[PDB]
RNA sequence: UUAGGUC
């Protein structure tokens, strides 16, 4: 994750929420399977605070919204060998967790 | 294994 960029497009709007992925799906496995319908400026999978392996979901931010759109058209998506569900990233203040 | 990596 983390890209040195001044995005005119909202990070949240360019970010895709990837939930229900493989436990083998890490950052490199995630972005590699998503960098196929665009450029990921910010790819990040959540790992367990204890095991440091996986949490079964992650995030992927493209270079622009139209690449997110392309990934959505690519449903059912496939990363690491797992069929996932890529949704528009909501505000973290929205969920407030 | 689905919301936050976010310091």
């Amino acid at each position: 994750a983390s890209k040195s960029e001044s995005p005119k497009e909202p990070e949240q709007l360019r970010k895709l929420f990837i939930g229900g992925l493989s436990f083998e799906t890490t950052d490199e496995s995630l972005r590699s399977h998503f960098e196929q319908w665009g450029t990921l400026t910010d790819c990040v999978v959540m790992r367990d605070p204890n095991t440091k392996r996986s949490r079964g979901f992650g995030f992927v931010t493209y270079a622009t919204v139209e690449e997110v759109d392309a990934a959505m058209n690519a449903r059912p998506h496939k990363v690491d060998g797992r069929v996932v569900e890529p949704k528009r990233a909501v505000s973290r203040e929205d969920s407030q967790r």
